[PDB]
């Protein structure tokens, strides 16, 4: 067989095929050395780890594909692993992949098709046959607090009422031979659905984790697409093709039916359990900083011959918590404000601001017609963007003008450092939900849960008026395009590189 | 011949012997070319222009040398141009420069030695043989408002009193056949000493600009060293030998005795003339935004055979109002916070913030015995770096831990996205004087001389208390050193770059 994009068995495929994987056939620890080399690919932009030979791989569980998501070394196919998710060219721009994401919003959506079997049922092991804690599940990090099986799987939850089936990743390690504990925050849609299990109050929530689902659906997973919208037919709709599912065994959810691994089990809705401490998307870890997560049970694993886990080393740049995380809220961003009536063409997480930040690309011949102000204009932008769960992990926003690429992260600090005044030209919101992820929240002086957000206005005044009144000095601006020309015409003969 | 940083015709020899020079023997146009082929250069960290052949070199004025404290393409030896300003290895590390040009501050000065003659005397053009409108001073970006000969010389400038020779850089223009135009403003060492001139009321300033000399000379010539400190006596002292100066001809200034061309007359007391607009260091011109200058009178000039003209495009990255203006000012800034008790162990502007910030790494083990906090702490750095000169330029301060390498812009962001909580964790300081150059200051919102700065403490809380208590999610810190060697030793045995 099927396309890369739908079968996660042939996205790794397409990385041979492209040069971007190394296959590792030589034994390789778990603890730690498979998570220090992909963590050293991430620093270093090199080709994805495939670890086909796992200390502790036992009956086909399993091996990893580390950095599934992450940067190419090429500026021409930087994002080309991204591309291979979507059946996109590998030299696709980010512009292009953010709009194949938004692409099925103004889609209906395409249901998916329930199959018999598929290639996730080749193998069982039932409640008597596996232990969790037998498996070789990775320590990531030296100080991680558990060894983290879930950095790149899809959890799949419903609400009670059935119509909403919600599919995303949250982080999770093993806790013992049968359960997982992990994160589950609010407001994330698994946190939503697992408040409205509670609030009925009768039984645990029912659950599966699927790894190494099609790789269009592990996209939308990082997305944070509409609340009540489910994410099959959003993917369905966005790769114009019905996904096709298989029921787990133990329960009446559906999962994908190339999936690597399938776990099933139950959410509870009263245990917890001993969680992290992780090294997270920021590039941080706080040694003991152990609390209570939600616990999960594993009734039943079901997986592929051969089964590939896939694995985020995260942290430093650059990674899947990067380049997905960040840019897939940028890309729903975006929409949110073109619905709520601003002019805004393009947004990004700049990788530079460990994506904390989102630039927002203004179209300043729309902001002109509006006859407003930086102060009245920042508010509405802030109100609209740090008010919905799409705003959630970004803590800044800064609004550029036209002539700023927002997908350069150059031109970006060039535009915030050199438009925007300190505080004048901000400002400050603290009465919104903020990320405990970042440390200076959750390790902060303030409140882990509120405030801290920030809009940043590099417009300068007059893009709010008549027009931009400055030409950058720069080669392609401050020199006429003949002599630009021969300039370039010339450089080699003249003895330049 | 005469040694590199004493001599600037052996300095273009030592770029040549370096691999660092391109020259360029063909016609080249002052018009635009000459500058548009440096802001290429610049914009790629390529090897410096020489402009033997300028369309309308008439009697030996003049050559050009485009870029002459750039940046290299090699991260082995970026900063060699600056090196080869001051007698250091090409490898010198950015630490290595800004150390040798603090050297002199606890030093003796060593006055310089008056010699009858120089190269700088072997030809001379009186007040009816020169005109200023007929050399071939370039244009240097497409809007600027006027000729700017006046980017890389050294302004001379004493005291009423003669206690106090200063040398500086600021930019002047040609307003016709025997006068320039430029900026005199506070709190520049060239604005002070003129102040002392009107207020005395007698006559106009006696001034020499001398081009192409000493690069150890033009070096303090961009640095804030404090007032009332001749910097001849300084260079001096930092290159451990006395600099050799001859008088002018028709004043009592001296001059290196090795510049490549002299300008002598008078900086007036009284006239003023049309200045600008010219395309500056934070990457902007504002085209037809012309304002009234200091008025330069040129009686005489003198200059070397076969003389070359020193210039700087400067626009955006990475030129010398980057290395030199941004790197100079964080020396000085370091130096001032030691000796004002604060623990401040290395300072840099970052380029990413278009040298408008300056990162201060802090001794965490010295803050930890000071027993204080963020707001505290912010308050007294901020008061001691914005309340003086060598704090001008500067708009945003950021403290950093040991943990962070300020000359890595990489890490100064990264620090400052994370450990930095927008608003609470920041103080802002609005009756401090402000750099009317950066657009969101001169063309912003808000009073062009005043205010818009801050000091963002990315310290994070227990580096106040009992110490850093994270590592780093990234492979140096996430992972034992025994493992990071392996995966090293086997990185291309595996099949890694
Ligand atoms: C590698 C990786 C790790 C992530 N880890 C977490 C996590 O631990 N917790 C979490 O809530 N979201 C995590 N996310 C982000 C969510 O997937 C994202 O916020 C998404 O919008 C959640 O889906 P939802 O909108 O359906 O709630 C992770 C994403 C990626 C790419
Ligand atoms: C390429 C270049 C251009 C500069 N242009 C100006 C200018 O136009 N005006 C100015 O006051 N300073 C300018 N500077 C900066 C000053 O040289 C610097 O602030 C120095 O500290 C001034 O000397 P002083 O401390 O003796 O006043 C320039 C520096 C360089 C490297
Ligand atoms: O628990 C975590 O590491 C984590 C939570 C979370 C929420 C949103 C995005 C990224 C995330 N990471
Ligand atoms: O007039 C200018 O371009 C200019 C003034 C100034 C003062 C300090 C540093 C850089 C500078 N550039
Ligand atoms: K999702
Ligand atoms: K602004
Ligand atoms: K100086
Ligand atoms: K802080
Ligand atoms: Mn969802
Ligand atoms: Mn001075």
């Amino acid at each position: 067989a099927q396309p890369a994009h739908l079968c996660f068995r042939s996205f790794v495929e397409a990385l041979k095929v492209d040069n971007d994987l190394v296959e590792i056939n030589t034994p390789i620890d778990p603890n730690l050395e498979a998570a220090a080399i992909t963590r050293r690919v991430c620093e270093t932009n090199d080709k994805a780890p495939l670890f086909n030979n796992l200390i502790g791989m036992k009956n086909g569980l399993f091996r990893i594909l580390g950095a599934p998501g992450s940067l190419r070394k090429s500026s021409a196919d930087r994002y080309g692993r991204l591309a291979r998710h979507l059946a996109l060219p590998p030299t696709a721009s980010m512009r292009e992949i953010l709009d194949k994401m938004l692409s099925a919003s103004d889609m209906p959506p395409i249901p998916p098709t329930i199959v018999p079997t598929g290639p996730c049922k080749e193998n069982s092991l039932d409640d008597s046959e596996f232990d969790l804690t037998e498996l070789p599940v990775p320590l990531i990090h030296k100080s991680d607090g558990g060894k983290y099986i879930q950095t790149y799987g899809m959890h799949i939850v419903q609400s009670p009422d059935g119509t909403w089936t919600n599919w995303s990743i949250a982080r999770a390690m093993v806790h013992d031979k049968n359960h997982l504990t992990g994160l589950v925050i609010p407001p994330q849609h698994i946190w939503q659905i697992h408040q409205m299990w509670k609030k009925e109050g009768r039984s645990d929530v029912p659950w599966a984790l699927a790894f190494g689902v099609p790789p269009a659906a592990i996209m939308a997973s990082s997305m944070p697409i509409p609340d009540g919208v489910t994410e099959a037919g959003y993917v369905g709709a966005m790769t114009g093709s019905s996904l096709e599912l298989v029921k787990c065994d133990t329960n009446d959810l559906y999962v994908p039916a190339t999936s690597e691994i399938v776990l099933e089990g139950t959410l509870s809705i009263s245990e917890t359990g001993p969680e992290g401490p992780f090294g997270e998307m920021h590039g941080y870890i706080f040694p003991g900083d152990t609390h209570l997560g939600a616990k999960y049970k594993v009734n039943r694993i079901t997986y592929r011959n051969n089964a590939i886990m896939p694995m985020s080393s995260c942290g430093r740049l650059t990674d899947e918590t990067h380049t997905m995380i960040g840019s897939l809220a940028a890309a729903e961003i975006r929409k949110l404000c073109q619905q709520n009536d601003l002019p805004i063409t393009d947004a990004f997480a700049p990788f530079e601001s460990q994506v904390t930040w989102v630039a927002l690309r203004v179209d300043t011949e729309k902001l002109r017609a509006m006859k407003t102000t930086s102060e009245g204009f920042r508010k509405r932008v802030g109100d609209v963007v740090f008010n919905h769960k799409a705003g959630y992990t970004i803590h800044r926003l800064v609004l550029v003008g036209d002539d700023i690429d927002v997908y350069e992260g150059k031109d970006v600090l060039w535009a915030f450092s050199t438009r925007c005044r300190p505080g004048m030209d901000e400002t400050l919101f603290e009465d919104v939900r903020g990320f405990p992820l970042i440390p200076y929240m959750g390790h902060g002086n303030g409140p882990a849960h509120r405030g801290g957000k920030v809009v940043s206005d590099a417009l300068m005044p007059t893009e709010y008026t008549t027009g931009r009144n400055w030409e950058a000095a720069d080669f392609n601006q401050s020199y006429p395009e003949d002599l630009k020309q021969k300039v370039l015409d010339n450089w080699t003969k003249m003895g330049f590189s």
